[PDB]
């Protein structure tokens, strides 16, 4: 669009944090202009590429979206020295993706409904007898299929080993189908999830930690836990055939720097991906406690496996779409 670099993320508090900490200061430093857009699924970028009319330059996607998007020819190969890979978690920087943060897909519950005695595991989240009430789940499968595997009693370190079999994949879908009548909303965006929490419209929800903490900061009577949460990685990629490819490459190089990443958790509960940010910002242990990647929080989580999603995303999207139709 115009001569502006077009950058797209998923709206709300998360997009505002990226804009304030990364996009606006990096564009100012490079004397460049940018336009924001919002989207919820990388398939929208795929639609642009397949139509021959590409308007987006930079897209903010998840680490488990990257293998699928790359295989579909949706992403540009990045310039080899865009970042120093040593400054980022291993595997978080690929030839087509640069991480910007770590986050958790976790359990949050309504304190009006359950008080302090809320679901503290996926087995509890799926237990309608022990915890009666309205559930909310994402309308996309990443973090949801694995939550079902954990609810079936799979150890956190064996999630993907259990999902490697047709039997395990069908059992996780059966477990979601069993829960489906108690699911009152299949939320689509992080801001919609935060609003359900602020309004107390759901009794429990599986959503992103920063969205939950922001809703609690805004007065929501909810609590959450990192136990059984999925440790995710968000980042940037450049759309294949981007109208401002070279400018976008320079913009991505700049915004990935430690001097901008340090400001990312200022007004949104997220964890910068650039390890050098931690030395600059010197976060308080209180601030550290809110971060998905903090050692205390990591111990009770499992990391998303992009290799599982590279193999089974098509099957998972179709089987999960069928669950939500109920
Ligand atoms: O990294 C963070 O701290 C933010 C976590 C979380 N992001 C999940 C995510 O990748 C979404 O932004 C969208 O599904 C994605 O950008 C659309 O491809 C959120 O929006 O809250």
């Amino acid at each position: 669009s115009h001569m502006d670099v077009v950058i797209a993320s998923s709206g709300g508090g998360w997009q505002e944090a990226q804009d304030k900490a990364l996009w606006a200061p990096a564009a100012k430093a490079l004397n460049i202009t940018y336009t924001q857009d919002t989207f919820q699924n990388w398939a929208e970028a795929r639609a642009q590429v397949e139509s021959g009319s590409v308007t987006w330059d930079i897209i903010q996607i998840g680490i488990a979206d990257e293998p699928q998007a790359k295989a579909a020819g949706v992403l540009e190969k990045l310039d080899p020295d865009i970042v120093n890979k040593a400054d980022f978690p291993p595997g978080s920087v690929t030839d087509s993706f640069v991480a910007n943060s770590n986050y958790s897909t976790l359990i949050a519950w309504n304190k009006k409904t359950y008080g302090d005695n809320g679901p503290k595991s996926m087995a509890d989240f799926f237990d309608v007898k022990k915890f009666p009430g309205k559930r909310a789940l994402w309308n996309q499968p990443i973090g949801m299929i694995e939550a079902a595997a954990l609810a079936l009693g799979t150890p956190r370190d064996k999630v993907y080993e259990f999902l490697s079999t047709e039997e395990g994949r069908k059992a996780a879908i059966a477990k979601l189908t069993e829960l489906a009548p108690s699911v009152s909303v299949w939320w689509e965006s992080g801001a919609q999830a935060a609003q359900l929490i602020k309004d107390g419209e759901v009794d429990m929800i599986i959503t992103w930690g920063g969205r939950v903490q922001g809703a609690i900061n805004d007065g929501a009577n909810f609590a959450y836990t990192f136990n059984d949460a999925q440790l995710g990685t968000d980042g940037y990629a450049i759309v294949k055939g981007a109208p401002h490819r070279d400018a976008a490459m320079r913009f991505l190089k700049e915004m990935s720097k430690a001097e901008y990443q340090k400001d990312l958790p200022n007004s949104f509960a997220t964890a910068p991906a650039n390890m050098k940010a931690y030395d600059l910002a010197k976060y308080t242990p209180e601030k550290m406690a809110t971060m998905a990647s903090a050692p205390e929080n990591v111990a009770v989580q499992y990391s998303v496996d992009p290799n599982f999603w590279a193999k089974h995303a098509k099957w998972a999207s179709e089987a999960y779409d069928n669950v939500r139709l109920s």
